[PDB]
């Protein structure tokens, strides 16, 4: 007898924030049904057709580079948590033992790669160009410090590409998934992790649906921000 509303997720760690609020909103009677997908523009059009009526899984660079793209008109609701993103090495303990040339794998999406190269400008190994905005790729760098070889891969399987590269920035959803912390393994953390905050999205119309506002809230209480802050003691996911 519940309604369903259905939540597009991607992974760990948000498809267990998700188990969570599904076993509160229940207590309204809302059945959160968590779809599970395997790639970032599927779970938007999905939202767009409206096939579901929310997703978590992205971060507002990421959300707004796809509105731009695919002609989207979806809206946050809401901040959840942040991951933060960091440089790790499979063999390198230090960010100063890079040698000249080292090949170091990036994100291929262009928000997350222009956070990438962000987080490596801050280590110092290279300079990004004046206007290069929030899509920034590998053709914006303006100069490399380190001399360092940049190789832009897909964020799933950056993990994959680990043991046969120098170093990887890896998004925390998957490095945590590979075990590795941003703060145990991390070489070097971006600069700004709050700004990359991930949020429950929905199509813009449906930000006051009352389902979608006790899935925020349940993702944003007092339950989940303790299971984060127990779970994550380094901070790898932490309340937003
Ligand atoms: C699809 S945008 C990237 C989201 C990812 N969980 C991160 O915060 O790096």
């Amino acid at each position: 007898k519940d309604e369903t509303v259905g939540v597009g997720v991607l992974s760990e760690p948000h498809a267990r924030l998700l188990e969570i609020a599904k076993e509160e909103v229940k207590k309204q009677h809302i059945e959160l049904r968590i779809v599970e997908f395997t790639n970032y523009v599927a779970l938007n059009e999905a939202v767009m057709r409206g096939d579901i009526l929310m997703n978590f899984f992205q971060h507002v660079p990421h959300m707004q580079q796809f509105n731009q793209e695919h002609n989207g008109d979806l809206v946050s609701v809401g901040n959840v948590h942040v991951e933060p993103l960091a440089l790790y090495s499979r063999t390198y303990r230090h960010v100063s033992d890079f040698p000249a040339g080292a090949v170091i794998a990036i994100p291929n999406d262009s928000s997350n790669e222009a956070r990438a190269l962000r987080l490596l400008e801050a280590a110092g190994f290279i300079r990004m160009r004046a206007g290069s905005g929030l899509f920034a790729t590998v053709e914006d760098v303006q100069q490399n410090v380190r001399n360092v070889v940049l190789q832009e891969v897909e964020s799933a399987l950056l993990p994959r590409v680990f043991d046969q590269v120098d170093g990887a920035v890896i998004n925390g959803n998957y490095a945590i998934m590979a075990g590795l912390s941003a703060r145990r393994d991390g070489l070097a953390v971006e600069p700004d992790a709050s700004a990359y905050a991930n949020v429950l999205v929905v199509k813009r119309g449906n930000e006051a649906d009352a389902r979608v506002q006790a899935v925020l809230r349940a993702l944003c209480g007092g339950r989940v921000r303790t299971y984060l802050k127990e779970r994550y003691k380094g901070g790898e996911v932490a309340p937003a």
